[PDB]
């Protein structure tokens, strides 16, 4: 399935700051967010403009009475475009058990015993057998924000990598145009520094540095 966001780089932590702090009326939800991902040693998905990633992740807010394990999904998203603040990427996600995806980062290999459609769907589309040949290259650390503002869902994000931390708005939308705009117009108007967002979270941890 195609899957659209506005994907817009806030400039500096101030502006992030700025922005966290005028939207919290506005505030649904906080995601803690640990981000992995999966190729083999000569970049074989990477060149298929392929990325396989496992997300964990914990609400901020979950109950303290009731605790539940966090949540491990699997994403694949192929045939990537990201231009003028706006991506769109073919994507297919599928929830799993904690405790496998965790074992699956420490051996890949056992990617195969999830019986999974998404990771079915790696093995047809790219012509593997089976993950026997497959790295776990890491990844990193993401916050955030969720919010209901204007009839949509702005989702603020403060990705911690090794060398340093990098911040973006996000909105996921099949009416991009037109929710960029607004977005744009929001932030103009209360002065928080913006660009486009020209790179993935996952191509800035591969770059090793600050876009
Ligand atoms: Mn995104």
């Amino acid at each position: 399935a195609m899957e659209v966001e506005v994907k817009l780089r806030l400039l500096t932590a101030a502006a992030h700051l700025r922005l966290t702090t005028l939207l919290t009326p506005y505030h649904l939800k906080t995601l803690h967010q640990r981000n992995t991902f999966f190729d083999t040693p000569k970049n074989d998905l990477s060149l298929r403009r392929a990325v396989l990633r496992l997300r964990f992740l914990q609400n901020a807010a979950v109950s303290a009475a009731s605790p539940s394990p966090p949540r491990c999904i699997v994403s694949l998203k192929a045939k990537p475009t990201l231009a003028n603040g706006i991506s769109r990427v073919e994507e297919d996600e599928e929830e799993i058990e904690y405790w496998i995806g965790k074992e699956c980062v420490e051996s890949p290999a056992k990617l195969s015993d999830i019986g999974s459609r998404v990771l079915k769907r790696v093995k047809e589309e790219y012509g593997f057998n089976d993950f026997l040949g497959f790295v776990c290259l890491g990844g990193f650390e993401n916050v955030r924000n969720v919010y209901e503002w204007r009839g949509v869902k702005l989702e603020v994000d403060e990705t911690k990598y090794d060398f340093g931390n990098c911040y973006e708005i996000e909105c996921e939308t099949e009416e991009p145009e037109r929710v960029k705009t607004m977005i744009e117009e929001f932030l103009t108007e209360e002065k928080i520094e913006f660009s486009n967002s020209d790179m993935t979270k996952f191509a800035v941890f591969r770059s090793g540095k600050l876009p």
